[PDB]
């Protein structure tokens, strides 16, 4: 048990599919649990017809109470599943940006800087930043789609976050300006990258 | 254009994937819109560095107002998509159940009722009822996972509906009763089935 948890999911399974599969497993599990309670409650109603009012009310309370507990478990469970997935999603996006940055840095500090290697490492970096931009836009778009009130609250935060991403791209590109010749050479192509 | 709307979505495309495709399109469309506003807002901030405290506030209230509207549009749009999708899902489940019911009935009324055909039809019908049961369960399950206060108001309805389904299934199996010999030879299969 604790050992299976340690090994976690096999690398063959992506975070996304592993998340969906876990999500589906819980959906099916909760559906079963709910149906069992609903049936018990149905059987109880059939039997209870000829019992005192105070007893029928107590019986109703008993099942309503079991469902409420079940509702809270389904909700708490979904929330944990959601936070775990969102945490892993952002973590990987940060890791990819950082790894791409180290690569861009390496290509710029090569004994004799190769325009090709530098251009490719920069492309990778700029694509990592783009992914975070899209992640940021998509999250906000999502909240506005299902919860307008919360969307208005994060508005300024999104605007700022997007500027933070843009300044990083400018700061990272400034690393290329420390080499006028190289910069002038790749300018037209980089412009194409930043434009797309 | 009205023509394209008339033909609607290709039959080969299921309602589920069509829904997801439309939702994804809107997701990307709105993401681009929001980004454009965000860019304009950032640019205004830059060119508003040397302005009077009052003009900066106005400028902010401006883009925030543009976004409030955009949010409202994104919200109403999603609601429309969700509603359209949900109504179609329930209708298709009702239709398929009625179809399977007729299919089951027909196999039972065949000149020489053929066991095998009846079994498959009965299986299809039960599967159809189960799809509605699973749709009821899942809906309640979904509303609980993302809106607890509302799930509580659903309890009785769900309870009542699942009982309605179970009773229907029992009433339908009773159509077999009107065929003792048939119900006899088919007695075992229908039993292993019920589970």
């Amino acid at each position: 048990d604790g050992v299976d948890i340690y090994f976690g999911m096999p690398g063959e399974i992506s975070e996304h599919e592993g998340f969906l599969r876990a999500k589906m497993d819980l959906e099916e599990r909760r559906m079963r649990q709910i149906n069992e309670v609903m049936r018990e409650w149905a059987m109880a109603d059939n039997q209870s017809k000829n019992l005192p009012k105070a007893d029928r009310q107590a019986l109703n309370e008993h099942f309503q109470s079991i469902l409420q507990t079940l509702e809270e478990q389904v909700s708490g469970e979904r929330q944990r599943l959601v936070e775990t997935h969102a945490t892993r999603v952002i973590a990987l996006i940060n890791d990819q940006r950082r790894a791409a940055l180290e690569g861009f840095l390496a290509a710029l500090q090569a004994d004799p800087p190769q325009a090709e290697r530098v251009l490719l490492a920069l492309r990778r970096y700029l694509r990592a930043e783009q992914k975070e931009q899209r992640h940021t836009l998509r999250h906000y778009q999502h909240v506005a789609a299902v919860d307008p009130e919360k969307a208005q609250q994060m508005r300024f935060q999104v605007h700022t976050h997007l500027q933070v991403i843009e300044e990083r791209v400018n700061q990272s590109l400034g690393l290329l300006d420390q080499n006028p010749h190289l910069a002038q050479e790749l300018r037209p192509q980089i412009q194409e990258l930043l434009h797309s």
